[PDB]
């Protein structure tokens, strides 16, 4: 059925609908569809989905022009811990996210790879059934009880990263940018977000750590600006973005109760402007809003009030995508897209609306999403939610 | 002669006359007098103006319950080097303050003492003619050309001081503050901003230094906090402000060409409030805008507009007073005010208009005011500017 309650507004006449260049790609509009784990990949191996991930990509690329960021994909085993989330380090998985990128692009749209490490939010038991360490900034401590339990447990207790292993983990995400460039991306995104393992090296709850990767603004910040100058080398600004979630509590990160998380991502933001002044402008920088700082919690809920993201735009001088909440308040977009270098992603209803685009344009109403589907081993509530069109058939103007 | 072009409106509707407490004083409103350097102390000895003093701040007092933040004050001699500008360190000097203070208490206002050391601001001969030094963060970068050349000719070279040294100037400044509150102030301003000698530790082009005291965001800030934290323990956080102007370029401070700017501030402001959650929250924190980069310039020169300061609020949760080319834009301060712990600060038009708070209440013409006074060992530019119904009488409503 479509949002009850739900008064659509047609955003055509607003920026949302004007065209942007975004590294190599010229956006048709600026509703961007940011990073959406679903969990149809397969095991063993974590392979893109072989009967679905095509359609399902195929369905959102419809609008063209669009900007798709692929779900979180793991740069290396070790990187990982859940079964059934995409890597993009074996042949077997690129020969899928080429079908991918290839049904994207035939729809003239766009595809950037985000690229994940897990850090403390992987399951230590999978990740000790294949022999794989369960890691994170610091061994002192944990996400949650259950998860320090789960370690134990396994026998893989948290694990304090190693400047070596740090090193590793970089080779790992330059091979995975460069696999992702060569099977037909447009460019790729680090996740230094919503408390994975970049993120658990930024937060100070989180890091602990009294050599160079911590104990200061700068220190915590070191592995996210290695990662981006070794991407950057690799396959070039052009290619590159960045996600951060400044207010973020998902995954045990501090958000705005610790009084000096703005300093620790306005460095961040400073430290990117200062190498696109040097002439290697990022693409873009991906902000998660405080308007969720949890994206599991239904909208509205686990919005913070005491902080605003807007500091980023005195520092950081490219394109920002902002994403939270955004879907059912036209009203906020509409004035947040007055700024020329702001474009939206619009999540949870991206999943449930193929056609999320056109509806934005025309002032549509939304079809309601089924969050006990967002992860499943099924097309069901993945590739069989219907566009305006067919929702229309289906009597949803009247259910 | 009244401002010529100027359209004033009446704020009497807004918060600016909604009252509010700051520190232990109640406010009956929000138009605040920054501090103002005006030089009619007189030499030798930095000595308040025995003969007119009390009567520029008793006429600026004449609103109830307006603060007022005085002109800044030297703590020692070591921290001066202008001759015209008071101390606040000797009995000739404090026999002339509790004379301003109370005049000021008389009229039902409130004063706080600015406490400034000069740094590389300072002019190096008067300093060697008393024996003094020329002192910054750093020995190897100058404030300008000329100032290094007075330095050499006056064989007193910048001098990068030493950790004892800065332990010395704490002292001073805790006793300074110490001698303020004796005398009579309300409380006291902790002055770390327009390029003097604690903005010249914040600033990485001012310090180079590579103890503790600089070479990262932490470092450079703290001075600064080591003399917020000496002076809450000597005086009490109630009597305690702090002013900063993040964006400022005077006195060769970055501004925003520093891409880690906003986050060198955005520390001390985190510092501020996790020192306010564990119990000692500053009366308030006192911001320059962008606005005015440099305050020797006409109202809307030097105007940064690729910053804000609105990201302090996401962090400090306690009073901010903004100043920067407000008197000339009540349309700003509308918009302003609208937060309910903002207050604002008015400089240049306080200079010449004794009566400003009426003025803006009831949206009045403003008296011009005469730049080549700011600065004059004089009664002219300083207590001749006339009131509203004096103006009048001098037929200004028709000059
Ligand atoms: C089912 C689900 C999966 C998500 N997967 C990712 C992900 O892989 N990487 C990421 O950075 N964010 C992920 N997110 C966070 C979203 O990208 C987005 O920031 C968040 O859902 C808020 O936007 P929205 O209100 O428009 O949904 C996910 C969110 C949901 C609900
Ligand atoms: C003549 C003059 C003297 C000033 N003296 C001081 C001072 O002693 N301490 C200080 O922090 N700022 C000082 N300032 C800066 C002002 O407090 C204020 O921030 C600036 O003038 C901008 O506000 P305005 O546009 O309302 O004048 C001075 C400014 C002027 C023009
Ligand atoms: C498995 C992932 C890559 C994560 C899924 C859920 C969220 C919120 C992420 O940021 C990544
Ligand atoms: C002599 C002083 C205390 C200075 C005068 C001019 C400005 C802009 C200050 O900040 C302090
Ligand atoms: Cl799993
Ligand atoms: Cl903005
Ligand atoms: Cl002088
Ligand atoms: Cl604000
Ligand atoms: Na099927
Ligand atoms: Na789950
Ligand atoms: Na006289
Ligand atoms: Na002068």
């Amino acid at each position: 059925s479509f949002v009850k309650d739900f008064k659509p507004q047609a955003l055509g006449d607003t920026n949302l609908f004007k065209p942007i260049k975004i590294g190599n790609n010229e956006l048709l509009h600026r509703a961007v569809i940011p990073p959406l784990t679903r969990m149809r990949a397969l095991h063993p191996g974590n392979i893109p989905n072989r009967d679905w991930a095509v359609e399902y990509y195929t369905q959102r690329a419809q609008r063209p022009g669009t900007m798709i960021i692929t779900e979180g994909a793991f740069i290396s085993p070790q990187a990982g811990g859940y079964d059934n989330a995409p890597g993009v380090w074996s042949e077997e998985q690129m020969v899928e996210w080429t079908k991918i990128f290839n049904a994207i692009h035939e729809k003239k749209s766009f595809v950037w790879v985000q690229l994940v490490v897990l850090g403390w939010a992987a399951f230590p038991d999978n990740l000790a059934r294949d022999g794989l360490r369960y890691d994170s900034a610091s061994d002192n401590v944990f996400m949650d009880a259950e998860q320090e339990a789960k370690a134990k447990k396994a026998n893989n207790p948290q694990h304090s990263l190693t400047k070596d292993e740090i090193k590793q983990y970089i080779k790992e995400y330059v091979q995975a940018a460069k696999n992702s460039i060569a099977a037909g991306a447009d460019g790729v995104e680090i996740h230094s977000a919503n408390g994975y393992l970049l993120n658990q090296f930024l937060d100070p709850h989180s890091n602990t750590r009294t050599d160079e990767y911590g104990g200061s603004i700068e220190n915590r910040a070191r592995f996210t600006l290695e990662v981006v100058d070794a991407l950057v080398e690799a396959i070039g600004h052009e290619k590159v973005g960045l996600r951060l979630s400044p207010y973020g509590v998902f995954n045990s990160m501090s958000g705005g109760a610790e009084t000096g998380i703005v300093a620790q991502y306005a460095y961040v933001a400073g430290e990117l402007e200062k190498r696109a002044k040097a002439g290697k402008r990022l693409a873009f920088v991906h902000l998660v809003e405080p308007r969720v700082t949890n994206p599991f919690l239904t909208e509205g809920e686990g919005e913070y009030e005491g902080g605003s993201n807007d500091f980023v735009y005195s520092i950081w001088k490219g394109p920002v995508i902002r994403a939270g909440n955004f879907a059912l308040h036209p009203e906020v977009v509409r004035e947040e897209v007055k700024d020329k270098r702001t474009l939206i992603g619009y999540g949870r209803f991206f999943i449930s609306n193929p056609d999320l685009v056109d509806r934005l344009e025309k002032g549509l109403p939304l079809n309601k999403y089924d969050r006990d589907t967002f992860y499943q081993m099924s097309a069901h509530g993945y590739i069989d939610y219907p566009t305006y069109e067919e929702a229309l058939k289906l009597g949803w103007d009247k259910k």
